[PDB]
């Protein structure tokens, strides 16, 4: 890589790692729109497997960008809107709460409260359908945003119905594949195990637990070569070749709720750039990112807007990830580590980075 | 042309022309992405001079669609946004009934009842400001739709703001150029007047005649060649190289409001293909409940997409179904019934889909 990106990155992301102990860690910086890897450390500490740009990483909430792009991408196929009753894909909600909830609410957290995340004890098909019929909004839709796996989570559901597809099927064959995202799952096949990492959590290795939605909201695996040309797709939808794939993309960094200087899009959440980096790296704390705010809404929504700091942290329990990118200047990272550690430390150290390269 | 297009098209507009007594006409028929030209009768009938493939007609209302355009275009660049209210463009309109009325509002016609028509009297930038200003809504933004030239011709004024350009000058280098319609006129140079045919209305030799926001609501000139590039590209927008222009087109065709089976675009109406022609088959001003589409639906291929335009002397027509690559251009200089114009078309694209 040039100089000027190993030097920051090395500045940064080295000793970010040894103040978090994180035991691997991979990095991506897009710079002019070509990728440049930087690796850490080991993917299993036992096996003393290192890293490598074949090693899958838990994206844990960078999933969300995932079902928003393909919930674009069925807008894009005139499959769904946004503006359709969440009952017309799930006829069997049929509970009154449900009147005037609508796509674009479930997508963007907004539908009234529904629950970070759906409750442990609900497995089955039956327990879902369950647990959303009892559900008792804590507002009205479209006026509190607050972040919820069970909300967007239903959005992936409900938004590959009309396709026939299951949601894996429609997520491989409509936006990994195209991608060439090769070593991408939401499940990891016997092939790939022995690439995928470990993460740890108190010292012990962990991958994450199966749950409802699990898919749609925290369960794609990636490797960093991948997520980088997820990163290159993202910064550029208009060179995409499938006419959907490319608008599902654009639809996903629409802006449809503003709160603080906070844009929510499709999974992406988005600032206008420059942006304030205390605003960042203090609203990504989980005190803030997981308390409900009150939005405004975009009456209609912005297009993609190119100046704009678009990213998103995930987690699981033994994973930590961050993607941030600037369409304007053809700039993004991905970190992506197989432990958690808090989010400001991501953002801090993305912001830094990209900042020198700006 | 194939003769089954030949056949329709002459099948169609022959006894049309004959019941309307249109003394010209042009008509281009886009079937898989291909432009077939029609011509018929008389550009001008006191100097005899034919309609030709490059005769210029007066398009209306049918101006509104680059409007739209142009519009999407200056969103797509971050120079405007939908959500914008109008006094962040105009701050020099004060008035309190212009709190809550957005760009949005004023490109749909939805901005509480605007009149159809700028009053003739109004002319200097001063007088548009205090005709603004007067304007009492009979509703609140957002609730009706009264189609409006004093609506969409402020849109358009504002949406060129940011770029520095005047409308004219915008309209020629994002939209005119990029797409090669190099015969499509704001303003008809006199080396192009020997192609610029009359209207007739009651038999009399007319233009359409000055007024505030002409450019913007009914002013444009163009020839069958040009409108059926104009209509290819509103067919494939995504086959367009220039990035703002092809998601300014996207948006111009975004469905906004609902009313009964017709959705409002910027500049385009929409409805759902397929399309009951009786839907889709004069009245002064019809006031109509509109139906917020929230967030509006993106471009939707299985559409029928059309506008009608008028001036004193010109009527004309363009509808197309992206789905099917399918599309007419009916370019006429007499302004004779909307619903001719309409099953004319149904006919033809019926017959080809």
């Amino acid at each position: 890589a040039p100089q000027q990106i190993n030097d920051i990155v090395h500045r940064t992301i080295t000793p970010l790692i040894e103040q978090q102990k994180i035991p691997g860690m991979a990095v991506a910086v897009i710079y002019q729109g070509k990728p440049y890897y930087f690796t850490w450390g080991y993917a299993d500490i036992a096996k003393k497997q290192p890293v490598t740009q074949q090693t899958l990483f838990e994206l844990g909430s960078v999933s969300k960008t995932f079902t928003g792009v393909l919930g674009g991408d069925a807008i894009a196929r005139g499959e769904i809107k946004l503006s359709d009753p969440t009952t017309k894909y799930w006829p069997e909600l049929t509970a009154k709460q449900w009147n005037g909830i609508t796509l674009l609410h479930l997508a963007t957290y907004t539908a009234g409260g529904l629950p970070l995340q759906v409750p442990d004890e609900v497995k089955s098909s039956s327990d879902l359908l369950r647990f959303y019929q009892n559900w008792q909004p804590a507002w009205a839709p479209g006026t509190q945003r607050l972040y919820a796996n069970s909300s967007i989570g239903l959005f992936g559901a409900l938004a590959v119905k009309p396709s026939g597809l299951s949601f894996e099927q429609a997520m491989q064959t409509r936006v990994f594949q195209p991608l060439k995202l090769n070593h991408t799952w939401i499940n990891v096949p016997p092939a790939e195990e022995k690439n995928y990492a470990w993460g740890y959590r108190e010292g012990k290795a962990v991958h994450v637990s199966p749950g409802a939605l699990d898919a749609k909201a925290y369960g794609v695996k990636s490797t960093i070569e991948d997520m980088a040309r997820w990163v290159q797709s993202n910064l550029k939808p208009l060179d995409i070749n499938e006419k959907t794939l490319q608008q599902g993309i654009q639809l996903a960094q629409s802006r449809y709720w503003q709160t603080g200087d906070m844009y929510q899009g499709l999974g992406w959440e988005m600032l206008d750039w420059p942006v304030n980096p205390d605003s960042i790296i203090n609203g990504s704390d989980n005190k803030i990112a997981l308390a409900a705010r009150p939005v405004k809404a975009i009456t209609p929504p912005t297009p993609a807007v190119r100046a704009s700091w678009v990213h998103k942290t995930g987690a699981t329990g033994g994973f930590g990830s961050y993607v941030a990118f600037i369409p304007e200047k053809e700039l993004g990272i991905v970190m992506l580590a197989n432990k958690n550690y808090p989010n400001p430390a991501r953002v801090d150290a993305a912001w830094q980075i990209l900042n020198a390269l700006q």
